[PDB]
RNA sequence: AUUAAGACAUUCGUGAGUGAUUUAUUUCCAUGAAGUGGCGU
């Protein structure tokens, strides 16, 4: 019966109709302009590996990568008027830690695993789970 | 039938023990039980 089935999606339901938001997460360059190799023969890398040919990650926006100032795996994306929207990810998702325990009153119950931590997650008021 | 299911942050626990509303302080200071005699030169 079941033939396709379409990868999660974060959909923003807001009012009336309108539209649904798909959102997204970030791309790992965001912001940042990848400049491969000039072809000079020199400064390769090794991945673990072969031969790579040295990338270079500018602020596209000169200075280079700095990693004290990486946050694009912290960000969500949606479709703009030619502008990417970014909301993050605690704005999506409330965690909650839960205690939980075996109240164990009886009379002669070894109490030896009678407690546990739990985590929760809520989605924001407008935000949904969808699939085709 | 899905890294699922199941599980009270619960049991025990006196806001209690010690502790003078006590110490210091004159109901005292001033003050006359006193004044006058009267009647017929």
């Amino acid at each position: 019966v079941i033939k396709q089935i379409s990868p999660l999606m974060l959909i923003e339901c807001k009012d009336d109709t309108s539209s649904r938001s798909i959102y997204f997460p970030l791309p790992l360059d965001d912001g940042y302009k990848v400049s491969f190799n000039e072809t000079s023969n020199e400064d390769k890398v090794f991945y673990n590996g072969i031969e790579c040919p040295i990338p270079n990650v500018y602020p596209a926006s000169r200075k280079f990568f700095d990693h004290k100032t990486y946050n694009n795996y912290l960000f969500w994306c949606t479709q703009g008027n030619n502008q990417i929207k970014k909301l993050l990810s605690d704005e999506i998702w409330i965690s909650k830690m839960q205690i939980g325990i075996t109240k164990h009153v009886e009379e002669g119950e070894d109490n030896d695993k009678s407690f546990y931590k739990q985590e929760f997650l809520q989605l924001k008021k407008s935000f949904i789970y969808a699939f085709y």
